[PDB]
DNA sequence: TCGCACCGGTGCG
DNA sequence: TCGCACCGGTGCG
């Protein structure tokens, strides 16, 4: 009953009054220090948002809002995809393949992964799209996750499992991005996946986006090195149950892929995962990779 | 005074439980059945949530969410932009214009405002992208405003200007795309409008998304046609200042525009705009038709 | 200071 | 019954 003295929730000033901020990861050291996370991703979510919850309410103060606990959920999710990520390359002896999470645009930009001749391609890409009347872009968030297969990129340190979740375990899952800058060759990019708690119409349509946006960048590479065979492939996965709705949306072309009546159309998402338990992402992983 | 007879909220049952729902055009029509509303979109936004927070707290209720102030707030802009469009084409005595505000896509597809040659253009496409081993299609949810240029649509009862918002009023303003169904050849659609209350990084992707798929439509049009000289524009519009960040983003390329080296590169947004002001809003028509 | 990217809770047909 | 499309309120660097 001594959730008083949890750290999952954080006091601090704002205009003379006290304010309430929630501290996700706190909230998963507290409840997965001993044991990393088995079971139904779902109801671990909620297990999770009853016990800051619970924190509150024996602490006194005020619960925090539903755009509070949206912004957590979506990082519980994330670890909870990233660390059994972490666990699976391990437990599978894929001594060639990393899953990465990435953090966002600012912190870093995932073309920074790629080596120095396949960047100086992206921004002869980059640099023709401005030189025009009409300057012209290529944006979109940052994928979740990043499957690369490329064998110098392993190191030893990488075989140790995630038994727990620590401060220190969960920094180093979300900073292996920093290990892979500037090492990439353009085609060991092999797969990227959005990860969402929920969908809905509007937001499912940011990872087709993503997804369009993703490979257009590759079709370019594919070009530029006259390599037919290279694929790279983008995927959806949800914590819910995925409707024939959201079925149908995502399986919208990449639109530069039907230009001409003779083109292979490609959708910008290749498939869609429904992440019900833990187990999910182990087969998920196993489609995408093999 | 008389805040407890208002009809901006409504009770009702669910489980045992009486729930609160907000009446978006009643609050509306019991603000403004004297006088559509002039001066800022933003302030007559938050006119509105404070006048529906009057009415509930004077009843003796509970406030709703956040979450249903969302849903309304999204209403509240469309309808005023809508009658505000109404009004401009009568005012500019455009005779052959058309600014229609379009219902959601189950309730009426965008794609049956075409005549059947057109259709039946858009159903070959259709067709032969579901005729491969991966089954690809091109969805987006229904632009908000559609901009048409066709004389032979234009009837005298559209040029009588909407001074009030009644319930009869609105739903006109609502129902004018039925006008339309079967009508409108292709070239005539000539630009369509996202309208948002308010930007995010993510919601502002869906913007690009819905400009990539339109006029990846439009292209495929072109080219059953042959007709290089017909243009179709898409552009976004938001309640609030729009940043440099939200500039970069909306520059994002329609992404079948940049495969070649010699092709010109073309925007999925054409433009953005911030509509501070109702004037703002004649400020934007007058950019987007001429 | 603000930009990034997160997602639930609606009103309505 | 649920599918559509809406958008604010975050935690954090
Ligand atoms: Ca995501
Ligand atoms: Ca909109
Ligand atoms: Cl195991
Ligand atoms: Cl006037």
């Amino acid at each position: 009953t001594n959730l008083t003295n949890s750290n999952c929730v954080e006091e601090y000033k704002e205009n003379g009054k006290t304010k309430i901020r929630i501290k996700p990861f706190n909230a998963l050291i507290e409840l997965y220090h001993h044991q990393t996370p088995t079971g139904s991703i779902k109801e671990n979510l909620d297990k999770l948002e009853n016990y800051v919850k619970d924190v509150v309410k024996a602490k006194g103060l005020a619960i925090p809002t539903s755009g509070a606990f949206s912004n957590t959920r979506g990082t519980w999710f994330e670890v909870m995809i990233a660390i059994q990520s972490w666990n699976y390359r391990v437990k599978r002896e894929l001594n060639d393949y990393l899953i990465i999470k990435m953090p966002n645009v600012k912190t870093f930009d995932f073309r920074k992964i790629f080596d120095n001749e396949t960047r100086e391609k992206l921004h002869q890409l980059e640099k023709s799209l401005l030189t025009h009347k009409q300057q012209v872009r290529l944006i979109t968030s940052n994928p979740d996750l990043l499957i690369i297969r490329q064998k110098d990129l392993i190191k030893s340190e990488y075989n140790l499992p995630i038994n727990k979740l620590t401060h220190e375990n969960i920094d180093v899952a979300l900073t292996l991005f920093k290990d892979i800058e500037g090492k990439c060759k353009w085609d060991s990019l092999v797969a990227g996946v959005g990860l969402k708690t929920s969908l809905r119409p509007d937001r499912r349509l940011q990872l087709v986006h993503e997804g369009n946006i993703l490979k257009s960048l590759f079709a370019h590479l594919k070009m530029a090195y006259w390599n037919p065979k290279a694929e790279f492939k983008y995927y959806g996965a949800s914590s819910e149950p995925v409707s024939k709705a959201d079925d149908d949306a995502l399986q919208t072309a990449a639109t530069h892929t039907i230009v001409n009546v003779n083109s292979t159309p490609e959708r910008a998402v290749d498939d869609i995962f429904s992440l019900t338990s833990f187990e999910d992402i182990d087969k998920m992983l196993d489609q995408i990779i093999k």
